[PDB]
């Protein structure tokens, strides 16, 4: 259904639709603010879950289901040059552990979401986004600073949730719209056991290529550097149809965000020189227009920003009030903007292809591909450049 070699991926991500996020649907964490006290808004979806009950929190999210993705999206998605999407959802939607909060019933959207993809010629990766216990403790995986998916029976119960996966999803009747199964968003690498997660990957692997599929397995980078995965799930051990998601961002720290705009593009630059020497098939799965950590709540419910100076111990930038609002943005923020976007799509282009995080966002145009090419900040056609050859790749 897709050639890595021959085809580039021009794709995004569906996000904030089965996890929520609450920097992205602000509107649903924001009830629970008292004034301007956030001590008691929920900080992820576990706890927004069990604060609001089975009841209340059913009906509003098949309010949110049935309203934030619908299949003109899919269109406009293919309008817009794109032929991917990748879908983010959580163990939850497959199985509960017991006294888990979580409410179940994205399964039907998002076989709903695979027929509007088939519809509009677009092909799909399905993304195990969060797993048991949690992989990464963050607020995406569904449980916030929580660490153990590999306690317990954690990751043997995310193993029987992948097989659930395998045999729905991976089999012939989306053989034509699944073009990949990724068995985890970002595993935290230095806060697991790596010979765990390694031998995870592995039974996910075999697990999948013993029901008969043929489904590329796509493998998060983990945060390890660039070539780490070389080695492990090779063609030398008959191992085949292994793609590496790598994410990329510059503004989850105070020195990526103190670098100048020239340095920003340089850095972008090296990450297509450097994934071209890796010996997997690799897309960029998660990138984004983003300069700052502004938008409120990206860091996690009731944290500041580290561009002013409010969270992490950074050194202050700049004030963020002026950037929550595109219409603000000054002619050399745009300026920069577009040439960020532009400098990491050559990048992207220059290995297996790229998905930007993520399609809208309730009000936060760093992340939002809508808003960014409504506003042209963003190439339309994709492949427009005002600022040719910022790489110089060969």
């Amino acid at each position: 259904a897709w050639d890595y070699d021959n085809n580039v991926i021009r794709g995004v991500n569906l996000g904030g639709w089965f996890v929520l996020e609450p920097y992205m649907t602000p509107s649903l964490f924001e009830p629970f603010q008292n004034g301007n006290d956030q001590s008691g808004v929920p900080v992820d979806e576990y706890h927004w879950t069990q604060t609001l009950g089975k009841e209340a929190a059913s009906r509003i999210l098949q309010k949110h289901w049935s309203t934030w993705i619908t299949e003109q999206d899919f269109k406009q998605i293919s309008n817009l040059g794109l032929n991917f999407v990748r879908i983010p959802i959580g163990y939850w939607a497959f199985q509960l552990l017991d006294n888990d909060p979580y409410v179940q019933g994205q399964v039907q959207y998002l076989e709903k979401a695979l027929g509007w993809a088939r519809k509009n010629n677009i092909r799909v990766w399905i993304d195990l986004h969060g797993a048991p216990g949690s992989q990464n403790g963050f607020d995406n995986s569904g449980l916030r600073d929580s660490y153990n998916f590999q306690n317990g029976d954690n990751t043997q119960v995310t193993l029987n949730v992948l097989n659930t996966i395998f045999k729905k999803y991976g089999g012939n009747e989306y053989s034509d719209v699944v073009i990949g199964i990724e068995l985890l968003n970002e595993p935290l690498g230095p806060v697991l056991n790596m010979d765990k997660l390694k031998q995870f990957f592995l039974d996910g692997y075999n697990s999948l290529r013993q029901t008969g599929s043929v489904t590329p397995v796509i493998i998060h980078d983990a945060f390890q550097v660039f070539g780490y995965w070389n080695n492990f799930l090779t063609v030398a051990e008959g191992q085949w149809n292994v793609v590496v998601d790598h994410h990329h961002y510059q503004v989850f720290s105070g020195g990526e965000l103190s670098r100048n705009i020239n340095d920003h593009i340089s850095v972008a630059c090296n990450w297509g020189w450097d994934a071209k020497k890796e010996s997997h098939w690799n897309v960029a799965g998660e990138w984004s227009a983003a300069l700052t950590d502004c938008a409120k709540w990206l860091n996690g419910v009731n944290r500041g920003a580290r561009y002013e100076g409010a969270y992490d111990n950074a050194p202050y930038i700049g004030s963020c009030q002026p950037l929550l609002d595109i219409s603000q943005w000054s002619d050399e923020h745009k300026t920069d903007t577009r040439r960020y976007i532009e400098a990491q799509l050559d990048a992207f282009e220059y290995t297996g292809g790229w998905v930007f995080w993520s399609w809208k966002t309730e009000n936060a145009p760093e992340w939002s591909f809508q808003t960014l090419t409504y506003n042209g900040l963003f190439p339309q056609p994709v492949t427009d450049r005002q600022f040719p050859n910022q790489c110089g790749f060969h």
